[PDB]
């Protein structure tokens, strides 16, 4: 008689963004990757199995979004360094702004996906989604966002990791290093990081997929990071 | 003299379907990769024997998605794909459909213009079948403003002077003397064939703009 809050996530997208620096600089998003994953194909990934296990496979099928995005404030020192990012490159480049045509470029996006929809995103809670939560704000469409949901891995990781814990760090690196033993790649980028998230949330599928479940929270709850 | 101007961006494609042309495919897997010209003519030219595989540029938009055919795919699709019918409709895939074309107009509308889509084989494969899944749709097609080139072609100019197969395979190992390591997906095509143009980045901007041509003008793979 115990049920789920959301009921059963059809969809995980798995979300990262950079931007140009921390949340007390009233950040603006500099890139954005999305990566769609139906909640059969994770469940499809072989189990984990040795120590350490080999890195699981990304499913075959797929959806992935990755975009850059020009600031209206230049990067901070430092954020341009990690990300390799910034104000004065993206608009060389001719990108454009987060606009109401970047909402409906991912609402159409989302659209693709079956419901109900959770984005799954490291530390998304503090940082992702309340700076995401912002940008949205700024606009004149609805939010994309309105029907979705929402979790932070931190705490999905480590719930996974107590199942099989102080000063363990669970920042992305070090998760991704205890369970396969090996560096990832492209850090600070936001498909790489898409991508590593990916590999931590393929280890246990089943128990993570039964965790996003019973934590998934509506997007239209987060508190904007700033306000207008 | 151009005959389109100077290509600001290009946008590298792959589609994967259920079969060859006569059997009146559909489209199961898209992937495009928009690349500005100066990420580009940023690529660094290693002068180098070998050559390095070069790396993608820092600033990319990317797009892959998968589609449901009404279709089933052939045995021969399936099994180089790894897609099927079957498959893409248990894992919830939409149809090419009217959404599907706001999505793609919406990314498009991000890149500076004019702008260059880029297919290997695209002329007698991907453009034409891209082609026939936009004219089925109500919505004016998002392509009517957009150039495009095929880069079997290019890739016959760079290696002219002044026997080879011209597979995307063949091709990146000549040039880089390893073997791609890709998957077999529209995705990676995509990525292997952005480091063919990576080879010689100044030389294939100058082909693509000399031979852009209006994505208007190609003809559909097959008819309603
Ligand atoms: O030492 C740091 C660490 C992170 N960030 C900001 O944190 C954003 C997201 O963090 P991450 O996804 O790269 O981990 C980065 O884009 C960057 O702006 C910094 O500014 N300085």
């Amino acid at each position: 008689s115990q049920t789920l809050p959301h009921g059963h996530m059809q969809t995980l997208i798995f979300l990262d963004l950079e931007a140009t620096g921390l949340p007390s600089s009233r950040p603006e998003v500099t890139e954005l990757c999305l990566l769609a994953v139906h909640r059969r194909a994770l469940e499809n990934t072989s189990i984990s199995q040795g120590h350490p296990p080999p890195v699981p496979r990304p499913p075959r099928v797929v959806d992935k979004l990755s975009l850059c995005i020009a600031p209206g404030k230049a990067c901070s020192p430092g954020a341009s360094e990690i990300t390799g990012l910034s104000k004065a490159e993206l608009e060389v480049q001719g990108r454009q702004r987060f606009d109401d045509n970047l909402a409906i470029l991912l609402r159409a996006f989302l659209q693709r996906q079956p419901q109900p929809c959770c984005l799954v995103a490291h530390n998304g809670d503090r940082y992702d989604f309340p700076l995401l939560q912002t940008e949205l704000a700024r606009l004149s469409t609805p939010s994309p966002l309105d029907g979705t949901f929402c979790v932070d891995s931190i705490a999905a990781l480590k719930a996974l990791e107590q199942a099989s814990g102080s000063r363990k760090s669970y920042s992305l690196g070090s998760i991704y290093t205890r369970l396969y033993w090996q560096a990832p790649t492209d850090s600070h980028t936001a498909e790489g990081d898409v991508l590593t998230l990916l590999s931590i949330c393929q280890w246990k599928p089943q128990a993570l997929l039964q965790w996003v479940d019973e934590h998934a929270r509506p997007f239209s709850t987060v508190k904007p990071m700033y306000g207008t």
